């Protein structure tokens, strides 16, 4: 993939990612009682958005299977905006702990099946934000209802509402109707997810990966993926060892696409035209 | 302001920052190598490879000048399954504060660099497509720059808006805009200058030698219209300004073409991240007739 390409093109033995960012500012402070780390955001919605992590980090600390900072505070801003910090963690990108990782991840998305874990719809008990667009989690038995309406429409509604794009709204009339052919009769179990697993929020240090900025929700184990693959960065050995522990069901091949399509989605919301021809051609892709 | 409000909330005393620049954003992503740290710019397009080629002969006029400090360009990657990836040096970079004033006053050097030096580029555009963000732009040589503006940067928005949006307000006001344009020019000399193109406050920094800026979508304009987008999003010192204007005053009718020269931002803004940015676009063109 891409590191093995940069590594012959540079003709380098080495090649170590960083491991700030496109929605919030965040710096890293010492004080009295020891480091922290905060994020800021100067938007009306930084305080919901900020409070929908805190509910993040909150449910999987709870877990005890990964490691996550503990959040602290936050702080509104005058003039707008709030300030989120937040336990500091010394890390370094994603590469010997890979492997523990993807054991971890899996042990989450199966701690609703076989902890002392009763959720039994899809959903979230409070908003969370996908970057800066607030999510609804109302609770829905069916996950493909669910992920259609509160994930998929949300995101076309707003590329309607901003673009007018009439190939998306033509295609997704189109795809709406395919999607319940997607998920092969399965019977699909609440997972608790970190929400937005892609390699830039994951890491370790010496005592074993770490990962941070969740937006939660119980869903599909398989949407956590998505995002993962489609930027890259996850050695091999996560996913090995990640479906060692859940094997792929039936038509995942197909649900990626339907997953990494709300990703794209959510990147020509978030980032604008440059996201509008994996949007429509992974639409058209799965009409096909 | 911030700093305080973060003493007083956590109770501590000292609030000492520290620390790396992190995974970061659709931006890329930075690693370290046998050779020191580099950049890494990935788009998965067919244009990708174009847009990329824009980019680093934008680097390399602007490295050419020795004028200011722009990352080092290091290879474009065709990338199996379509597009590219666009590897240059990286640098270790602050927001810019500091070093603000003498940006201010690389950047007129750059702007003064084709009229004072030995070979002239006397006219306005540029040998090669450049993207201002990730739309290509024509940069057919011409030699008037209203003419220019209006065609390759004006008209070009505005055709996109009318094909994507259709918009009605659009098209009538620029109906009537088009016919002003001359006289924000009138009486003036304007001679073609080496333009970063895209100098808002997310593509300039610093470190601990100077200023550096990068991102550039350039080409030969109006020395005025690079300083349209640091203004309209803010984040430059004051200072940049002064230092600049010491060597570049404003010229009779600044803050008209100013406008316009924002104009073309807001059109791309809104043909870039969408109908958020119509009502700029529309109340800039309002402005501008009132
Ligand atoms: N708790 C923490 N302690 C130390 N460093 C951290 C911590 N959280 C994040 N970082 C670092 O700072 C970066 C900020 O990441 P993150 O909070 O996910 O970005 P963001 O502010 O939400 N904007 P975006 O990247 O677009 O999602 C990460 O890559 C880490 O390198
Ligand atoms: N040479 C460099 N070395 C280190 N970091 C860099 C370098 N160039 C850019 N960056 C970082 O990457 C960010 C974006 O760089 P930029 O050239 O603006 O990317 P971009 O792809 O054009 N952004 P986008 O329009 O969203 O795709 C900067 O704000 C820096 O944090
Ligand atoms: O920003 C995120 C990851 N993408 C950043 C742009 O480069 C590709 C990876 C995540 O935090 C999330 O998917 C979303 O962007 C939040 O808006
Ligand atoms: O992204 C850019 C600057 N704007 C980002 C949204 O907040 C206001 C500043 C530039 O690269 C360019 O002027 C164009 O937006 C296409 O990317």
């Amino acid at each position: 993939a891409m590191e093995q390409l940069l590594r012959a093109e540079l003709r380098t033995a080495t090649l170590r990612a960083f491991g700030a960012g496109c929605i919030s500012e965040g710096r890293a402070y010492d004080t009295d009682a020891g480091p922290v780390f905060v994020k800021v955001n100067r938007r009306t919605q930084a305080r919901q958005m900020f409070e929908g992590e805190v509910a993040s980090l909150e449910a999987l600390r709870s877990t005890g299977l990964v490691r996550v900072p503990r959040p602290m505070k936050v702080i509104d801003l005058p003039g707008g905006g709030a300030a989120f910090v937040m336990e500091h963690l010394k890390m370094k990108s994603l590469s010997s702990q890979a492997s523990k990782l993807g054991e971890q991840m899996a042990d989450l998305h199966l701690y609703n099946q076989k902890g002392s874990s009763y959720v039994d719809k899809f959903g979230f008990h409070t908003v969370t934000c996908c970057g800066f667009i607030p999510q609804v989690n109302e609770w829905q038995d069916d996950w493909p209802t669910f992920f259609a309406r509160h994930r998929l429409q949300a995101q076309l509604d707003l590329i309607e509402k901003d673009y007018a794009d009439r190939e998306a709204r033509e295609l997704w009339s189109r795809l709406q109707v395919k999607i319940p052919d997607l998920f092969c009769g399965l019977e699909i179990v609440p997972a608790l997810l970190h929400g937005d697993l892609w390699s830039g929020n994951v890491a370790e240090d010496d005592v074993g990966p770490i990962i941070y900025d969740p937006a939660s929700f119980y869903g599909h184990s398989e949407f956590e993926l998505a995002i993962a693959l489609m930027f890259g960065g996850f050695p091999r050995s996560f996913f090995t060892a990640y479906h060692r522990k859940i094997p792929k069901a039936p038509g995942f091949d197909q649900r990626l696409l339907l997953y990494q399509l709300f990703n794209y989605l959510n990147h020509w919301n978030h980032f604008g035209r440059e996201y509008r021809s994996p949007s429509l051609g992974t639409m058209r892709r799965l009409l096909k």
